């Protein structure tokens, strides 16, 4: 692809994070903690998972930004409307207002629905996405395997402004306490 020259610096919202989640000064990283991470309860934290978004909203213009997963064992990835539900249990799916990939015991699938499988023959260390507002486009990209197209979602319906979002998953299995980091420019 050539979608590099729309890179946008993205930063998380320290505020919509999972109370478990632990950011770093920059805010350009982020993972799960061992336990509760000291912070007050707030209308906007995720509280069933351990997600946060980027404090960027979008509502025009072509946006590109690199995601860095090794070592994780599970995530999510991509886009949301600001409005989407934060509090108790939801599908990550476009009609819930999520635009996102990820990895689960060892697939790799869309979060359409019902879910997509995704076809990766290089398992990824760094992600690519790129949203373009007018033409109602999500794509995903192999960082690692020169740049190869993993999914778009075509004919989105964002009715709002969208937000980068990120699940660093649970660590259940003691495999998966990397962090997600946003990659330099
Ligand atoms: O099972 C765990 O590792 C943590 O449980 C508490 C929790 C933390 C974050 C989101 C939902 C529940």
């Amino acid at each position: 692809h050539h979608h590099h020259h729309h890179m946008v610096h993205i930063t998380l919202d320290r505020n919509t994070a999972n109370s478990w989640l632990i950011i770093s000064k920059d805010r350009r990283q982020v993972r799960m903690g061992d336990t509760h991470q000291n912070v007050s309860d707030n209308k906007e934290r995720f509280s069933n998972y351990p997600m946060v978004l980027g404090a960027q909203r979008f509502s025009s213009g072509k946006m590109y930004w690199e995601v860095d997963v090794t070592q994780k064992e599970a995530w999510d990835l991509g886009v949301c409307r600001d409005s989407v539900q934060r509090k108790g249990q939801f599908s990550l799916s476009p009609e819930n207002g999520f635009w996102t990939i990820w990895l689960w015991q060892d697939s790799y699938e869309a979060g359409t629905s019902p879910q997509t499988t995704l076809h990766i023959q290089v398992p990824p260390c760094q992600i690519g996405i790129f949203v373009d507002y007018e033409a109602g486009v999500v794509s995903f990209y192999n960082i690692t395997d020169h740049g190869s197209l993993i999914y778009t979602f075509s004919e989105c319906v964002f009715a709002g402004p969208l937000r980068p979002f990120f699940n660093v998953g649970f660590n259940y299995s003691g495999g998966n306490a990397a962090p997600l980091k946003l990659c330099p420019l």
